[PDB]
């Protein structure tokens, strides 16, 4: 019937013609938005002349300025703002903000006055303003695609995008400003209204978008598997925020929504990674839709009733216009040039010209060129300025658009630098030979014996994209140096993906690898490290005020506070309404409830001096609470008989001030987040150094030849590793109970992340059926984002608990409790020496409280802190001190006595013996260092090897005195103390050492005070005899 709605046959047309222009002109240089101009053009100049197909275009290529904007402009900005790297946008925030704020006013201006002047139109300042903020929007998604995929260098594409961002932002805000002047002006009014005004669009918009953004991340973060609410949430808070501030609060909607998008990305962790990749995607397509609906209305408008009021002369004015704009961008840039270099990334000539050129105009400006367009109705300003938008988008579609790749060659900006080509062409080749052993097993299979390789071979085929002396000593140095970062880079790769980092740590980390290695001489720099750790100073001194500032049933302040939440609404609502009224009755009902609350009030009264007394005055809270109670009354009495000043208006205020008891411990925990959000991070960058340094150490011992050279990188290596592990150790000193909160975080999510990976094994070997894994996969995921809501600050577990969990007293109650009474907690001041080289070993301690420096044979130089233990290959051998032991802080230390450690030894023997568990924590982290020498050369990192390790167990070696090794079991097999020799050769093996392969039989000796002690580790499946 003719009530059908049309307009979805437009939009499906509108979608069918950007597939067939996106598949038809892909690897051309011209966008496909010039292809759907044209078919929009086409389709206008068909509608003008058939009038079946008008009707079909009508309703949507008049549509109301209102519902385009109110539409189309949330869904482009939200998926501008939604789709960058916001860290690295924040890292260059500066830059972004001068130029999209300052440079857009004085290019938008320029414009303007160009307009003024050079058109024979008589437009005014105020239709030359829109023309201007309408020109200056800018639409780079195709100069930042060429600059992502060519990785010139991935800021300048995200100061690009960034500054589009904010320039479309303020672009329309301008617009809405310069709107109303020209086609709804009003009665002139004060620069105190104007400033209102001013705070009200570009103050109060972004604070709108701020709070419903964290109301919408912490709703977010408490739904649990239930993808469809997260992606209605994110939809409706969108269209909700953009609808609310503009509508109702006439507040700036555009930045409202920037703001939010802006938080929605930083807050991802919030969003469940499988709802993250669906809305990135979701965003896209629907900005993909807008903009092409809009092209569309474009082509169609223009054709029908723009072109047909253009004059010869008009093109002379867009040439000129184009050239103008171009020459304004450059010169706005090059004369801010003098700041930008100097804060942020800097600048650089050529950046700046790829950053001038492209500029290309888009779907924002052709927007609000519709708006101006419908608005003029019969006035010749809308045709001229939907034209002169359109001719810009065409010319820059269609002149920088296709010339910028070639641009950046010339620049010099294309080049595949030598180490992706180098990589690259080694990934194409292990690919190709991968391929050709797979040939070789498929040509062997009865059932393929048939199939036709020259086509197999032909298709599977993949191809490269990218088709002694002082001078001899220094480039050696530098060799070994961009080995050394080279190794580094990898290293901190390797940890990214098997979770030990998050990506900000990893960026940190590379991005100072890649600085140190163009630069001269330079080694990864701790002191640049150190930024990642210092907690800005405000932060602690708010803890630190508000927690003196806040420091008896428990559901009695609840309830107040409940109570004066219930006050609010009517204290306010009530004079508000008696003065717009200005019913009486309606005026006493709400009267009387006063009364109700003074009930409260002295029920409060008397139920607290119930419990104090007295006392109750002391506290300035009570105070104050006692100052409105009074005042309360005074109220009532002097209602009973100026009197506004007293009745009415300090209930609005009094009321709502004392809620700030409860909201303080609050801010504590936001405080406590925000130094969280800072320790978790240098945390992470430390122990990622940390563990990097270690490797390569590893890996440099035999690729870098000589020995000075060799000794000098160890050295750096060590004296970096030596102040991290310092610097971190202070940390958590200084914030005890949010270092416990991080570490327990990391703790449980290692623990998540391998059982994740358990029940994928079980999945994929057939243990767990397709179905139930994926259960278990959801309890894991939901326990996964709970995480997210963990306080940030977990108080530090008192000294039993300490002792209750190291690692070889856990879980046995009669040995914890046999310690627990013969542990003794020593005390130990500053500079304090707990044991020194050379003393006998007389005991352990386990450190409850600050930190230690080890120093023994100048070589051995670490530190250790809260949770480590000292002594235990002293107690376990009975041999003097390895390593002095000094304090750096206030140290608390659980003493147990060697002779105490001997009867317990004695005492507790079962299969998991207390003195084969000691063994056992001592075997692996001596075994850790020695697997990694020989295997620092292939794929495993230090957790690898540290689970690898603790798949093993240690050969009982007395039921039988003699170890023969099978290669088809024995993955490896280490020499922990003592001696041992090879059973054919008589050769001695004589310190921790990795019994080599080619080694059949092991044999020993009773000698008791050397007795030995051998490690093993069995293949992922040896069901022999274990021998523990």
């Amino acid at each position: 019937h003719a009530h059908a709605p049309k307009v979805i046959v437009f939009i499906s047309g509108s979608c069918l013609f950007g597939a067939i222009s996106r598949s038809l002109f892909k690897k051309l240089p011209i966008p496909y938005t010039v292809v759907l101009l044209i078919l929009g053009a086409i389709l206008g100049v068909v509608a003008s002349n058939v009038p079946l197909v008008e009707e079909h275009t009508r309703d949507v290529a008049h549509m109301d300025p209102h519902v385009l904007l109110q539409i189309f402009l949330p869904v482009l900005i939200f998926e501008s703002a939604f789709a960058m790297d916001v860290h690295t946008f924040m890292r260059s925030f500066s830059q972004v903000c001068i130029l999209a704020l300052f440079g857009l006013v004085v290019a938008s201006v320029l414009t303007a006055v160009l307009a003024m002047n050079l058109f024979n139109y008589n437009w005014n300042f105020s239709e030359a303003m829109m023309f201007g903020a309408i020109m200056s929007a800018t639409d780079p998604v195709a100069v930042v695609a060429l600059l992502k995929d060519l990785g010139a260098s991935k800021q300048l594409g995200t100061i690009i995008e960034g500054e589009s961002l904010l320039n479309d932002g303020c672009a329309i805000v301008i617009f809405n400003v310069f709107m109303k002047m020209v086609f709804f002006p009003q009665l002139t009014s004060t620069v105190g209204q104007n400033v209102l005004y001013f705070l009200q669009v570009a103050v109060a918009g972004p604070l709108w978008g701020y709070a419903v953004a964290k109301v919408t991340v912490f709703f977010l973060s408490h739904i649990f598997n239930d993808a469809l609410v997260e992606i209605t949430i994110t939809l409706a808070a969108t269209y909700l925020t953009y609808y609310i501030g503009d509508i109702w609060l006439e507040v700036s909607g555009v930045l409202a929504v920037v703001v939010l998008g802006l938080i929605v990305n930083a807050e991802k962790t919030s969003i469940s990674p499988e709802v993250e990749v669906f809305l990135h995607r979701f965003w896209e397509m629907l900005a993909y839709l807008a903009n092409t609906l809009i092209f569309m209305m474009v082509g169609v408008v223009v054709t029908q009733k723009a072109l047909v009021a253009v004059d010869k002369m008009d093109w002379f004015y867009l040439i000129i216009l184009y050239l103008a704009i171009t020459i304004i961008r450059g010169m706005v840039i090059s004369l801010f040039s003098p700041i930008l270099s100097r804060i942020g990334y800097g600048l650089t000539w050529r950046n700046a010209v790829i950053m001038t050129w492209g500029g290309l105009r888009g779907a924002v400006g052709l927007a609000l060129a519709l708006v101006v367009e419908n608005l003029a109705g019969n006035d010749v300003i809308g045709s001229k300025f939907l034209f002169h938008t359109a001719g810009i988008v065409v010319l820059t579609l269609v002149i920088n658009a296709t010339t910028i790749q070639t641009l950046l060659r010339i620049l010099g900006m294309s080049d595949i630098s030598i180490p992706k080509r180098l990589a690259m062409a080694g990934a194409v080749r292990r690919i190709h030979e991968g391929q050709n052993r797979t040939l070789n097993m498929l040509k062997s299979d009865r059932f393929l014996a048939d199939a036709d390789w020259d086509i197999a071979t032909a298709a599977c085929e993949i191809s490269d994209p990218y088709s002694p002396s002082p001078r001899e000593f220094a480039d050696m140095m530098e060799e070994a140096r961009l080995r050394m970062l080279k190794a580094e880079k990898i290293s901190y790769w390797k940890q990214f993906e098997h979770g030990m980092l998050a990506r900000e740590a990893l960026r940190l980390l590379v991005q100072h690898a890649e600085v140190a290695a163009d630069e001269k001489d330079q080694f990864i720099l701790v002191d640049d490290l150190k930024k990642s750790w210092q907690i800005k100073g405000i932060y602690p001194w708010l803890k630190r005020k508000l927690e003196d500032l806040i420091s008896h049933h428990m559901a009695f302040e609840v309830t107040i506070n409940i109570a004066i939440v219930l006050n609010i609404v009517p204290i306010i609502m009530e004079f508000v309404v008696q003065d717009k009224m200005a019913l009486q009755k309606i005026e006493d009902a709400l009267r009387i409830s006063n009364y109700v609350f003074f009930v409260i009030y002295a029920i409060e009264a008397i139920v607290k001096i119930l419990g104090l007394g007295r006392h109750y005055i002391v506290s300035h809270w009570n105070k104050f609470d006692a100052f409105i109670l009074v005042v309360a009354l005074v109220d009532i009495i002097i209602a009973e008989t100026i009197k506004v000043v007293k009745l009415f208006r300090l209930l609005r205020g009094l009321r709502m001030l004392r809620l700030t008891k409860a909201l303080i411990p609050k801010l504590i925990l936001v405080v406590n987040g925000k130094i969280n959000n800072q320790l978790s991070l240098g945390y992470d960058v430390g122990k990622g150094y940390i563990i990097g340094e270690e490797e390569v150490g590893k890996i440099i011992d035999r690729m870098v030849d000589n020995k000075k050279i060799l000794r000098e990188l160890k050295h750096i290596s060590e004296t970096g590793r030596l102040q991290v592990v310092k610097e971190l150790g202070l940390l958590q000193r200084e914030h005890p109970g949010i270092a416990v909160s991080v570490k327990t975080r990391q703790a449980i999510r290692t623990i998540l992340n391998h059982s994740r990976e358990t029940i994928h094994e079980l999945q994929g070997a057939g243990l767990l059926d397709e179905m139930e894994a994926h259960k278990l996969e959801l309890t894991v995921e939901i326990k996964m984002k709970r995480l997210m809501n963990a306080p940030s600050s977990i108080p530090p577990p008192p000294p039993e608990n300490l002792l209750k969990n190291v690692s070889w007293l856990a879980g046995d109650m009669k040995l914890i409790d046999f310690i627990k009474a013969r542990a003794s907690l020593l005390h130990f001041d500053y500079g304090e020496v707990i044991v020194r080289e050379g003393d006998e070993s007389d005991g352990l301690f386990l450190i409850v409280s600050g930190l230690v420096k080890l120093y023994g044979k100048e070589v051995f130089e670490d530190y250790l802190t809260v949770g480590n233990v000292i002594g235990e290959m002293g107690v376990l051998t009975k041999k003097p001190r390895n390593a002095t032991v000094t304090c750096e802080t206030t140290v608390q230390v659980y003493f147990i006595t060697a002779e105490d450690m001997n009867i317990a030894i004695d005492t507790f023997t079962l299969y998991p013996s207390l003195e084969y568990r000691l063994w056992r924590v001592v075997a692996i982290r001596i075994a850790t260092p020695l697997i990694m020498e020989q295997m620092a050369f292939q794929g495993w990192t230090q957790e690898k090897v540290k689970l690898h390790l603790e798949r093993g167990y240690l050969v009982d070696l007395a039921e039988s005195h003699f170890q023969f090794n099978i290669d088809a079991t024995l993955e490896d097999v280490i020499l922990i103390n003592g001696t041992a020799y090879n059973a054919h050769t008589r050769e001695e093996i004589r310190s921790p050492c990795l019994i080599s392969r080619t080694v059949h039989k092991l044999t020993f000796q009773y000698t008791a005070t050397e007795e030995p002690r051998l490690f093993v580790v069995r293949n992922a499946e040896y069901n022999g005899p274990i021998l523990d």
